[PDB]
């Protein structure tokens, strides 16, 4: 049996009191990465590190420095262990973190003609960085340092600088780390700061395995580090890196969903619904999300005729409004909606701008038109879930641009995400289509979607990490 | 000799009147590749086919329709062919390859956040690209009727479609096409409409030789291939691309100058920079040439002390303003520039826009540092000519994304164009070097620049395109 040793932004604890007793109660979310790997096979134990962000967190670390034993379902438990870093160093990093900065990196913000502009700013925010991803390495290293063949499992693009430093105290583990967004080409990745572009892949490299979600991902990595690296060899059919003795292998692995995670319709929708078709739009206020497009394209599409009565949602989930990128997202969705309404007829379309995932599940059961047109996305677990509950047989129009593309791209509409007229003639394809040829579509993706679970994924990573490390033991 | 068919945009023509007799006179600017295609050793005889694009070009087509012989030095003769496009067809053409659409495309102009949101005009400027293309293809033909064995050089972006039309027509032809600008990433081009960016590739590959500037060019040229089309086969060390039964093979083929266009400056220039050191940026009212972010690491460097009697001229050649992105680019810049004089002192930085390309290099001569600090540059030949006019020991800053770095970055201050902490470091670093230092790294990059010759490269391509086509030949 395995000790892991997982890494993550966060550990979901839900913090209350009891509802009989008054008494402070604190438990793990179901369906926390860390509650999934506790329940495989080859694993003896579990610590979960992750960093406190919330009075609640710092008065539990605080209390347990060296971590609590929180017990899940089945008489399980997992020694969760929480940092408390600096509040100035964790905020810069949180800011470096978005679309800011390092968002805007991974997921194509930048339109290089005027923007970037590195300042002063970008070199502080990367020395917070590394002194945050110290803060991991230090505490990762302390909650293991007993554990004779410790796995080390990191999560989250914040700790893409984790696995260099494990790796320096610890030159025998298996380490695994995992990005969940985008990897971008390698013209666009040095667009960085030479400090940013060459240390965070120093940091990666390391890593027994590097997972993504999708091979696009993989194949960007590898380009980047054959541009930036001299000393680096690039296998890009063995999907391997060589570099200053470090072996590392890269893999795909994709995730789909959670079946446990995955009721009402928000205030006023199903009303505005009834007896229209509804076509929805569903995500975070991330710019990549790209609900204005989807709205342009929808105009573009009433004007050709047939959608005399479709109305559409956008439905957002409200996050890091406070960057300027997520801000000027949601003004230009509201803008496009204005003027779709305007031109269509009063209250044709709609926005639900609220965080409530029971609301946006009901939002996909009801639709009859699903569009998840990312301009990118490390995968779009909506784009999974939204299938498996809609029981209308909803058509879905995927942007190619999604990780999800390569794996439920064929069983979908894959549209272009920057040309309106096509994303336009998907629409009124997809309105147009009959009912047992929707039925028909529809069952054959959520047999598409349905083997690409939570647990499956997790799965995925230690037999990965399992035979890579293998391999490098042996090499 | 071969028979030599040119294909270009333009084909320079002076009109004017003989100050003798008044006569009407045509005649070939010198300089022109056709002009120097002509004086290579085994060219028996050149046709140059190219755009009529003026009332005179328009009446000279109208009066000699298959052709004016027109006379070089040295008794050689190229037969002009200008073509008469439908004048509605070739002013959208002329759109589609602007920053509107096109330039943004291949120069990396858009963010993907918020732009591009293709409409109807792409399609219908992809529907007139095609009217334009075949109108060059057929005057080729038709100029090319009686030739046996004709070889075909195409040049300019505007022709990317006349290689399959050549090929169509003439299977065993040589066909070399030069595209003259950068190719971006994979993930890049295909922000394109799907009709747009596979069929720009279909009218490439069936050349013989595809030639750029930069590797790292044909690299990304090689990596769109791959991933749109799926019947193609790339090889990234051999350089090819196998087809549909075409081989087409990808060549670097870099320029640096020309040794004929190698004065007094511009009005107030020099005594305006008297007592001063001058600090240089130059190049086309187009946002690609960064003269923005060179200003704002201008005003770093000063901030950072030892610039006070340092003065910056930023040197514009005005250039399709009509387009709204190079207007913008001048709005910038000449903010930057007001903000820059605002904070370190009235004519600290002055802007110089006007078309002369006699005080440009007289600009050159007098600079004390030199910034070509593009976002991206297919090639950039100012950065040749500069350091080899200069007699001052001027340092270059040349941008790391120039494919002028390839040749020349290790002789220069090489820097990431979109950081303003290295660019005001490096501005800093070239104005403190001591003289000896700088006259020895002038010296080295002088020789580095001075083979790259317009007559080379003419030369490179003859003989690159014979050994391809050799090559498809025996294959
Ligand atoms: N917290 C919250 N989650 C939501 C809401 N609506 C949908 N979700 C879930 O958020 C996740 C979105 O994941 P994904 O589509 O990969 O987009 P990401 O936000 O870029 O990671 C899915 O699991 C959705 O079911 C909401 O209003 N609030
Ligand atoms: N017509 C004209 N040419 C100029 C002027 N200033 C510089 N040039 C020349 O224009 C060319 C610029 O080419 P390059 O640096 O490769 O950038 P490009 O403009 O993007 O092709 C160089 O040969 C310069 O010497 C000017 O004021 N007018």
């Amino acid at each position: 049996g395995s000790e892991i040793f997982l890494a993550s932004k966060r550990a979901a604890i839900t913090y209350d009191t009891d509802p009989a007793t008054g008494e402070p109660r604190a438990w793990l979310a179901p369906g926390g990465t860390g509650n999934v790997v506790a329940e495989q096979a080859g694993v003896l134990n579990i610590s979960w590190i992750a960093s406190a962000d919330s009075e609640d967190d710092r008065r539990a670390s605080a209390l347990n420095p060296d971590g609590v034993t929180m017990e899940l379902h089945s008489g399980r438990e997992i020694l969760v262990r929480l940092i408390r870093h600096d509040p100035a160093v964790f905020r810069n990093v949180q800011n470096f973190m978005t679309a800011n900065l390092m968002w805007a990196a991974n997921n194509y913000g930048w339109d290089r003609w005027t923007q970037p502009s590195f300042g002063s700013d970008a070199r502080e925010g990367w020395a917070d960085f590394g002194r945050f991803t110290r803060d991991f390495a230090d505490a990762i290293l302390k909650s293991s340092a007993q554990s004779a063949d410790p796995v080390y499992l990191v999560h989250d693009y914040q700790l893409v600088g984790v696995p260099a430093l494990l790796r320096e105290q610890r030159p025998d583990a298996p380490i695994l780390l995992f990005v969940a967004i985008p990897w971008p080409s390698a013209d666009y990745w040095r667009i960085l700061p030479k400090e940013i572009r060459t240390g965070i892949l120093h940091g990666m490299l390391p890593a027994t395995t590097i997972g993504f979600f999708a091979d696009r991902w993989c194949r960007n990595f590898l380009e980047s580090v054959a541009d930036l690296l001299p000393d680096a060899r690039i296998d890009r059919e063995a999907m391997t890196v060589e570099w200053r003795g470090h072996r590392t292998r890269l893999r795909t692995m994709p995730l789909g969903y959670s079946p446990l995670t995955l009721p009402q319709l928000p205030e006023g929708i199903e009303e505005w619904a009834d007896g229209h078709r509804l076509v929805v739009h569903s995500g975070r206020t991330d710019p990549i999300k790209n609900a204005e497009r989807a709205v342009r394209a929808f105009v573009l599409a009433a004007r050709g005729g047939g959608l005399e009565k479709t109305r559409m949602l956008v439905r957002m989930n409200p996050n890091r409004l406070y960057v300027p990128a997520n801000a000027d997202y949601v003004h230009r969705v509201e803008t496009a909606v204005a003027e779709a309404n305007a031109e269509l007829g009063s209250d044709t379309v709609r926005i639900d701008n609220d965080n409530d995932v029971n609301h946006t599940i009901a939002c996909f059961r009801r639709a009859d038109l699903l569009i998840f047109n990312s301009t990118v996305d490390g995968q779009n677990l909506s784009t999974f879930e939204a299938p498996l509950v809609n029981e209308r047989d909803a058509d879905v129009i995927l942007s190619e641009t999604c990780g999800a593309a390569e794996v439920l791209g064929e069983y979908c509409r894959s549209v272009n995400p920057f040309d309106l007229v096509e994303q336009a003639e998907a629409i009124s394809a997809a309105l147009a289509a009959g009912p047992r040829q929707r039925a028909e579509a529809a069952a054959r993706r959520r047999d598409a979607a349905r083997p690409w679970t939570l647990e499956a994924w997790v799965q995925a990573q230690l037999d990965g990490l399992a035979a890579d490390h293998a391999a490098r033991t042996a090499t």
